[PDB]
């Protein structure tokens, strides 16, 4: 659905058609003007950063694995005459329709008997999904993946691509896949009895030399070398595929450009009258196009084990019954062609729709992981109460759309309750410890991170124990539309730290809420604060990120009693465009204001500009 | 966006069509009249400055690195041919106060002496014909037969730009494409090799009309307004901006011409920017000066223009310097505290000073710059009247030629009933 | 003063020069001005009583 994914984009964001991606990493964000202020008994110290960049790093890598599952049939496309008043295939009008057609008279009785099974095999979502992936593989084919590259680095802990993805050879996206071609046979109209477990599709005129090569590779096994997101592992959809084209199928060309795949899709949707099937395939790819680079080192727990993609079995019986498809189809919603028409016009807009969906999900799974099991709407039972339909199983797109509904705070409506796509909530529902690997840089690491060893020499491969999952992304596109006090994504905010002159700079934060706001605003002002917990004896640093530049409370990496000693004569000025706290006395009052917003994107440490219409 | 950048010019100034630029440096300002009145404890004194010239200096020198991208290069080819007699000398002055001096050897190493036409030697990309029947190469529509001259322009527009002299409209750009299909019913002619600046206008006007790429042109027009000219710094410290080099094609109309028909989807003022350029090409110079002034003024405190006008639009740096007088270390924050006339030293800049003073945007909104018309400083009370724009080029007056610019502009509605806000 | 000036201020008026130099001494700051015409020097710390 192009419509609902379009509304997620910000108001200030004015997108153009073409986006020239030339790398496997993009820093999308915005430039804002922050007017910071520090008030005290001595006096006020004002600062102003005219261009402050808040970013979320998004990559084209992510381990996924496809499995063939059984899903509901999509009945949109068939002629409106055969349907009854309620909206189900009234068999008796089918026998009437086949009799008054251009069919062979000896086949009518034998074909009508099979109709009861074959007419309820209508799901082309798997074919459109694979054909969409072939379009983007050939378009952005020049992107590279290096084996010994930096997946994450925060100074203390480093995580390489070798650690997360073993069995991985370095290669370009174009050179990753070597797809073998499936047989595309021509359907004989004078066949005695239809062959079930072999799908037959319709076509307009002659199947071109390039269309054979595309359909051949779409219905085949994806066995990748490099762990790319649009070239993940998929099983063999089918062995043979019939095509009811009176004009003969030309033999396989071998080569094709990305423009020839658009030609193949537009003919297939038009002939078969399968627009709702395409809408399902569009939302499936929107989830699994780009995966987020983790915000913190301990936020890599989401991407350790491979999340399963639910691809519905390829099943189509239009080739055997050409009469039942015509120019007057049955459809539920009137705006049923909108998703295809949007893609044909603006193909590259899917990148913006993809980041909008994953940013909406991973933000909400951040503040869903921080609720106790003893509650009404909790970790296990947040999907059931929200869903007001009849899906086969609460997985795939249902779990991702219900998280978007919670974020925006609106009612999302689909025509068919289809349950296909990636399932994200895997590591959450397990509710166990996850062991992420890390290579150390400094020697004073295991004070900050909950490491397995207490003394570790530099260049050693260690393990961090992550219990509660921290947020993987910070809200940027959904900034101050449905604000919560956890993220604290306000335009205006203030904090009042109360100290007396008798105290020699040392302040104890009994409250957890205002400790988070103090540590966050001090980082906007470019000050490196290092607090120490009095009960446990661990340490936390506000500089625990190089993208957003905010401090979330999950950076403590421990749930206990709140007694944070901060010494305010060890505050160090780190960044440029900063206000100085030389020597405070009395009550401190910090405050900021974000005034205007301008969309900005970065790639290879250079500006990435939007071009076209 | 013509109507946006046209608004930035002052209400009194209305420039003429043509402007014969014959140098790499242009002063622009106004001749105002100041009526001062002084009062203190000793007594009162009244005077009057009859003619006072307040001006900035803007140049065609700026180190930069690289259907909107195609129109961008086609526009750059137009101005290379038109103003293709501007000389860049390597051992010339960039800034000169009296104590310090910056040469063009410094700020621009890896440069030689060349004219603007002699800077680029562009190769030609293959312009092939798309035969109808074929079932990372763009295809564009065309009206009738592709002319012998039109081929050479499209060929050079797609090719790599590799300059010798640092020029603003000849900056380094990567190769757009290798091939470019043209769905022309009549076959294309082979490339001639030579073309006039007038022939590039004919190429742009046809390419936009056929493809209906009016909004793509508007993007390229604004994109060139930033690059076209660069500021000459106000003081020696304001050279810190221009040390590090600032960083600056797909179409499927040829394949599927059914998608582009007689009823296109569009603002109702979506053909104004092209209609403005095709009528008055030399007006871009004034729009460019207006834009780069607004940006570099507000950075002292791109679409910075909103912060300037106040309307809704829809590490220490090591500057290399030359010592002219022996007493230079007293004024500038120099590394070597003892110097000799001729020595090349380096000065330190921590906070970036303003590169330009408000001239066109003088008194539209006054900050405490203190660019008032009337002000009482505490006692000095002055009044500014009788503004008249004047431009100087190569220490002589540069006069505007041609006729008076008549307004072209379309209303918010043609025959549209309801404003579907969108 | 403007940011273009690197701390250096010239007092054309004699009245406000006297008030600046006096209030800076209440604040406990040792200012040393130099006359441009003659080339002599004046210090605000020229008394230990008032």
């Amino acid at each position: 659905m192009s419509s609902l994914l379009n509304s997620l984009l910000p108001e200030y964001f004015k997108p153009k058609t073409n986006l020239n991606i030339n790398s496997s990493r993009v820093q999308y964000g915005f430039n804002a003007r922050i007017d910071m202020q520090y008030e005290d008994d001595s006096g006020t110290r004002k600062g102003s950063r005219p261009n402050a960049f808040m970013s979320n790093t998004v990559a084209f890598i992510g381990n996924y694995e496809g499995i063939i599952v059984d899903d509901i049939p999509i009945l949109d496309g068939l002629r409106a005459d055969i349907f009854d008043t309620h909206g189900d295939l009234d068999m008796g009008l089918v026998e009437d329709a086949l009799s008054k057609s251009t069919m062979i008279r000896r086949n009518v009785p034998t074909y009508t008997a099979y109709a009861s099974e074959l007419l309820y095999k209508r799901n082309l979502t798997s074919l459109f999904y694979n054909m969409l992936r072939l379009y983007y593989i050939k378009k952005w084919g020049s992107i590279k993946y290096e084996k010994d590259a930096i997946f994450y680095d925060n100074g203390h802990a480093c995580l390489l691509n070798r650690q997360l993805f073993p069995k991985s050879r370095d290669a370009s996206l174009e050179s990753s896949l070597s797809l073998p071609e499936a047989e595309i046979a021509m359907l004989d109209p004078g066949l005695e009895f239809p062959e079930e477990d072999v799908p037959a599709i319709l076509w307009h005129g002659r199947v071109s030399s390039r269309a054979t090569c595309i359909l051949g590779q779409a219905c085949s096994e994806f066995a990748p070398l490099a762990p790319f997101s649009i070239a993940h592992y998929s099983p063999q959809l089918t062995r043979k595929l019939f095509v009811n084209a009176p004009a003969g199928i030309e033999p396989s060309s071998g080569r094709y450009t990305h423009e020839d795949v658009k030609d193949a899709i537009t003919i297939l949707v038009s002939a078969n009258q399968a627009y709702t099937d395409f809408e399902a395939a569009y939302l499936m790819l929107a989830q699994t196009l780009v995966s987020p680079v983790p915000r913190t080192a301990e936020a890599s727990a989401w991407f350790i084990n491979a999340g399963m993609v639910n691809m519905p079995t390829l099943s189509c019986a239009n080739g055997y019954y050409p009469a039942l498809t015509n120019v007057n189809p049955y459809h539920r919603l009137d705006t049923w062609k909108d998703t295809l028409n949007h893609w044909v016009a603006y193909p590259d807009m899917l990148f913006y729709h993809s980041v909008a969906m994953i940013e909406s999900c991973y933000v909400e799974l951040g503040n869903v992981a921080r609720v106790s099991d003893s509650d009404a709407i909790n970790k296990y039972t947040f999907t059931e109460l929200s869903v007001q339909g009849r899906p086969v199983m609460n997985r795939g797109i249902i779990v991702d759309l219900t998280l978007v509904a919670m974020r925006t705070g609106r009612e999302i409506s689909l025509p068919y309750p289809v349950s296909c796509g990636l399932t994200r909530t895997d590591a959450l529902l397990q509710g166990t410890e996850i062991h992420v690997p890390v290579v150390v840089k400094d020697i004073d690491m295991p004070q900050y991170y909950n490491a397995i060893d207490k003394d570790v020499i530099e260049g050693q491969e260690t393990v961090i124990k992550v219990k509660q999952l921290p947020p993987a992304m910070y809200p940027i596109y959904t900034y101050g539309i449905n604000t919560t006090e956890f993220y604290s994504d306000h335009f205006e905010d203030q904090v009042q730290v109360e100290m007396a002159p008798i105290d020699n700079g040392k302040a104890v934060f009994n409250d957890a809420r205002k400790f988070s706001k103090f540590m966050s605003i001090m980082r906007m002002m470019g000050n490196d604060v290092t607090a120490t917990d009095l009960v446990t004896g661990r340490k936390v640093s506000n500089w625990a990120d190089n993208s957003s530049g905010r401090f979330l409370y999950t950076d403590v990496k421990y749930e206990g009693q709140t007694a944070f000693l901060v010494d305010m004569d060890t505050v160090k000025a780190r960044d440029h465009c900063w206000v100085s706290i030389v020597d405070p006395n009395g009550t401190m009052n910090l405050s900021y204001k974000m005034t205007n917003f301008r969309a900005a994107m970065f790639s290879r440490n250079k500006p990435l500009y939007m071009t076209g219409g």
